[PDB]
């Protein structure tokens, strides 16, 4: 595959123009061969700027950087990231990167080139939609969106459905909070009828997701477990059953109050409620939620009572069957959100890393990028935290520009992003960083470096956001927020950061100028970009020693350098489903370093998530890998994560 990749890049170079401004002119002049219609594939404002600075821009680009991409990463770029004219790729990766850089920075050519170099050297990456759409007409640069139901009426349900349609069309994933919609059997005063509840409503969402493609629609549906239709909700993804009791193309998440977990643990009863009868449960959290909920129980405003454990069993069994629902702890998400001055946060997003406020007037937006953590390790096996912080500042300014540039699919999204200016900086290559540092994932050394990486990210992000506020003013809803009061994320976990960074001085800078962004950090999945860049995904442990059979480059390098490589090892790894643990020739220090996600404790995975979690103001797309699951294991895992203070206790459950 190494030679294959070079030939394919060489072929693309052969088959494309060299000069960036030339390619930009061809893209802009494009004429539809069917229509004879002039449909520019790049925006005029962007072309104007490129032609006006063509010598600097053209001569900045380093075409040899195209050879950096591995075989499958490059094919993925050819497949979806490089603009085509009549089915033939016109952009080199370098062209697309500069198109992106100018797309974000406009007149600021200094800025564009700095971004172009970071991106082309692979220090970080913008999100797929940004890479698709930057520098094009009506550019939709943001990844995903959150929304609440407008109202518990046919009017509201269908207006919200139209929003999802429009957003899906513009290539956004969606998280939707549905708990305010009344349940099965509940009275409808305007028709003198009774509601059929959530399921048939969700079947309309399900078919709308099948209908409207991203640029299939990906809608995660969020429900709080007090809702009367909670048991049916839990069946919607299952492969068995009647079509009318199924919504199999949606994704499912629970927005879990502390009270539920406490009542499961102490084996108490659990009241199911109808939201028309028991209003506002979704608009309070913590103690205020607890009081309200118990008050409705004392008022008899309850439709059904079950054992908390019977609903617990249903949740776990659904996860055993489908890997879902996702597990979010509502009170952890609200109690530790810088956005908590806005009101109660009703849901997360499609990938469970975004925690942002949504109302009938506001659709929250996820503005995302990831840092390639592997790049910050020196030949010395030391971590360049200073460089990591420096790159993080660049990314904050870039995402901040994206908020003002973005073409919003609905006006509610524009209003939310404009008022709160949240961003989500994540990571990839965490497992690679540890491997490069020679630290096993579970080691104490990895554990300290995990904290310190995320301390650095948060610090650098805050610093750039603060400089932005000094330059532009704080975001609109800043005063009255926890950070305006001197409360940073780790304080809300009661965590004292290491001595690596000077938080006292940063807090003084923030007390004086404030900050530009209500939120900053959010480790997202990185499924596409990690494969483009050749890193392990996001914060995940090592997936496998093999992925054409491509042995992991780091392992291959280490075994080659020791004299221990033999081409036979390939098939032994395959026979061991990606493991190197039972290969006798490989030394123990290497076996430890290259343990797979299936050989790594999930308890330590959750702990390490909680640990970094103190420095992540949003949440984290945290998958859980349990080869051989059972109810005790899942129970233990969820309760452990809940009690660690995790916002997102579980994204996907994976097994084998
Ligand atoms: C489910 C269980 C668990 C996951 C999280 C928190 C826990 C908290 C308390 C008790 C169990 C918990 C998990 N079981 S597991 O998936 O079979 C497994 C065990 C060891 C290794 Br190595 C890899 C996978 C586990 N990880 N570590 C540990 O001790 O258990
Ligand atoms: C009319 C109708 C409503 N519903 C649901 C949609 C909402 O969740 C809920 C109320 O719909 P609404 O459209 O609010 O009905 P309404 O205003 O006539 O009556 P009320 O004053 O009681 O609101 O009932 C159905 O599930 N099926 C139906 O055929
Ligand atoms: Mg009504």
């Amino acid at each position: 595959a190494i030679l294959a990749a070079r030939i394919a890049v060489s072929n693309l170079h052969k088959e494309t123009k060299k000069v960036f401004s030339d390619v930009m002119e061809d893209l802009y002049n494009y004429i539809n061969p069917h229509n004879g219609k002039h449909s520019p594939m790049v925006a005029k404002s962007t072309l104007d700027i490129v032609l006006a600075n063509k010598d600097r821009l053209n001569s900045a680009i380093i075409y040899d950087r195209d050879f950096s991409y591995n075989y499958f990463g490059f094919k993925t770029l050819e497949r979806s990231y490089l603009l085509k004219i009549n089915g033939k790729v016109a952009e080199r990766p370098q062209h697309m990167l500069m198109r992106v850089s100018v797309g974000i920075h406009k007149e600021d050519i200094d800025a564009a080139i700095e971004t172009y170099n970071l991106l082309s050297e692979r220090w970080f990456t913008h999100a797929s939609p940004t890479l698709f759409n930057a520098g094009t007409n009506r550019p939709q640069l943001s990844s995903c969106f959150l929304l609440s139901m407008k109202d518990d009426s046919i009017e509201g349900i269908y207006d919200t459905l139209k929003q999802c349609a429009l957003i899906s069309k513009s290539a956004g994933g969606i998280g939707v909070a549905v708990s305010c919609i009344r349940a099965t059997g509940s009275y409808i005063a305007g028709t003198n009828g009774n509601s059929n509840g959530l399921v048939p409503m969700l079947r309309v969402y399900n078919n709308t997701a099948r209908y409207v493609d991203q640029g299939p629609g990906a809608f995660a549906i969020y429900l709080e477990p007090w809702h009367l239709d909670i048991f049916e909700f839990l069946d919607l993804k299952k492969n068995t059953g009647k079509e009318e009791q199924r919504a199999r193309d949606l994704f499912f998440a629970l927005w879990i109050p502390d009270l539920f977990m406490k009542r499961v643990e102490t084996n108490q009863d659990w009241s199911l409620m109808c939201p028309n009868e028991c209003p506002g449960l979704d608009e309070v959290w913590g103690e205020e939620f607890e009081k309200l909920y118990a008050s409705y129980e004392k008022q008899g405003r309850v439709r059904k009572v079950v054992k908390a454990q019977q609903l617990w069993y249903a949740i776990i069994e659904s996860q055993t069957e489908t890997g879902t629902p996702y597990m979010l702890y509502k009170d952890s998400c609200n109690r530790k959100s810088n956005q908590q001055n806005l009101g109660t946060i009703k849901c997360s997003n499609l990938c469970t890393e975004i925690v942002e406020y949504t109302s009938k007037d506001e659709v929250a937006v996820c503005n995302l990028a990831s840092l390639a953590l592997n790049m910050y390790v020196t030949s010395e096996h030391t971590y360049d935290f200073k460089k990591l912080a420096e790159v993080t500042k660049v990314v904050v300014r870039n995402l901040n520009k994206i908020i003002d540039i973005n073409y919003y699919p609905v006006p509610e999204a524009c209003l939310s992003n404009k008022r709160h200016r949240p961003i989500g900086i994540g990571v990839q290559g965490l497992a690679d960083a540890f491997i490069l540092m020679r630290y096993p994932f579970e080691s104490a050394e990895a554990q300290l470096l995990n904290k310190q990486i995320f301390e650095t990210i948060y610090y650098g992000a805050l610093e750039a956001s603060c400089d932005l506020a000094k330059e532009q003013g704080p975001y609109e809803t800043y005063e009255g927020s926890p950070v305006s009061k001197g409360i940073l994320q780790y304080d809300m976990w009661n965590v004292t950061p290491t001595d690596l960074w000077d938080w006292k001085v940063l807090k003084e800078k923030i007390a004086k100028y404030g900050i530009r962004n209500s939120l900053l950090i959010a480790p997202m999945p990185t499924a596409s970009t990690a494969q483009i860049l050749g890193n392990n995904e996001s914060i995940e442990p090592y997936t496998s020693n093999i992925y054409f059979q491509i042995v992991n480059p780091h392992l291959l390098k280490d075994l080659t350098e020791r004299g221990l490589w033999h081409e036979e090892m390939k098939n032994q790894i395959i026979a061991c489903n990606g493991s190197i643990q039972s290969i006798p020739e490989i030394p123990d220090d290497l076996k430890q370093l290259y343990k797979t996600v299936w050989e790594i404790s999930q308890k330590t995975v959750l702990k390490m998530a909680a640990e970094r979690g103190a420095f992540i103001d949003q949440s984290q797309s945290l998958n859980i890998h349990i080869a051989e699951p059972n109810y005790g294991k899942l129970t233990s895992m969820h309760f452990y994560g809940w009690k660690q203070g995790l916002k997102t206790g579980m994204y996907y459950l994976r097994t084998r």
